[PDB]
């Protein structure tokens, strides 16, 4: 990405905090705070500890929050979900593109009004993505561009797909990518196209999360700056 | 549907309780309880009041709860979402099929392991559904059949699509359909294929929710 008006992710590493217990979640996040300042919080944690967990993370840690809720409902419900989520302190929210343009627009409008951001998930990192998602991936990405979407989520496990997504969305867009580590994606190859990588279990399940985070960062030192 | 062991939804009417305040949500639900015993609780309410709200609905009104979370993540995450959801008193959970068979199977395994139900959302009711979901709907339904899914969600706004979906899933499957009221779906044509209809705003935003529910039931009395 060439734009400077994007969230500045420390070390280009976003922690996918999917532990389902407040104690383990707060412990691991705290132990890696030195390397990460942007945390992706999803339903595994939220449905287990509640939305206030978002406020607490910003309190204890001075981190940005990406609510990975893969919003995928009708326009009316999507609007409500985004409103509740931003009200709770989320800086950005991840939204699915497959439900259509109106569903995505609903999220974009709320984000616009509240001054927050929407990240469009154009395709996924798991095996199942090949069944229905990849066939529509190109068009979903193009729909995002036409809608004026500037933030995207693409698969680390499929660098060949990530290259294509980047070409479609352009350099004036921001791209983050999950699937690194546990799913087999490589941090370095992924950062050839993505602006930041998302890492979950490789860090939060490690005997030493801090060392795991440090190791990943060391492995991409040549791609770290700016 | 022709199956005898299907979910028994009173008056074939499911309340989509999408109000975002526990007071209005609980009050309106109580107001229509004599007409509805099955409530669909989604993220608008859950993200606003917390997951404990599900048990509250059960304790207060003894209604069955369908957690409409449109689960649409990778298998591993879907697993966690379903587990947390069934631990909250949800009798069932709605999952997306677009992410593929592994994502759906993950939900099915948890439901089976925790003795609850999974509803597979095939085609959606809004206009945008025509862009990508509609073209994959029949295949998603067939995937559901092959996986052993017995509960489905289809659009009331497109009865002709609902008819095709019913053909694919068979009569031994349970089908619920949203889109009645606010979205212009016709209850009559919808119930020709769906076992139960989902109604939200046409009821919870009505000056008199009870009267609203009553009216809906009156318009489909011949199907009850
Ligand atoms: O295509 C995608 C989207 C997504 O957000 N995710 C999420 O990214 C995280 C990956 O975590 P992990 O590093 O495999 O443990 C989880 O929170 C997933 O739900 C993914 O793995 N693939
Ligand atoms: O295709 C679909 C799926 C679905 O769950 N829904 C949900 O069904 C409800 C419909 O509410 P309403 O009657 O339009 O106010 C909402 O909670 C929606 O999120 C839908 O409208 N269409």
């Amino acid at each position: 990405s060439r734009r400077v008006d994007v969230m500045d992710v420390m070390n280009r590493l976003i922690l996918a905090m999917d532990l389902m217990n407040r104690d383990d979640a707060l412990r691991v996040t705290g132990e890696v705070r030195e390397y990460i300042d942007t945390v992706k919080i999803g339903y595994p944690l939220v449905l287990s500890e509640g939305m206030d967990i978002i406020a607490e993370f910003r309190k204890r840690f001075g981190c940005r929050i990406i609510a990975d809720f893969k919003v995928a409902d009708i326009p009316e419900t999507n609007e409500k979900i985004c409103r509740a989520t931003f009200k709770a302190g989320a800086d950005a929210i991840i939204v699915h593109g497959f439900p259509g343009a109106d569903s995505v627009r609903a999220c974009l409008n709320v984000a616009e009004e509240m001054g927050r951001e929407v990240f469009l998930l154009t395709e996924m990192s798991h095996p199942g993505a090949e069944m229905f998602i990849q066939g529509a991936a190109d068009e979903i990405a193009r729909m995002g561009v036409d809608l004026g979407v500037k933030n995207y989520v693409g698969p680390s496990t499929r660098p060949e797909r990530l290259s294509r997504l980047r070409e479609i969305i352009g350099q004036d867009s921001f791209l983050i990518s999950p699937g690194v580590g546990a799913q087999g994606g490589d941090p370095g190859e992924t950062l050839r196209f993505a602006d930041a990588i998302i890492v979950g279990a490789s860090i939060y399940l490690a005997d030493n999360p801090a060392a795991a985070a440090a190791g990943i960062i060391e492995s991409i030192k040549d791609l770290l700056n700016p």
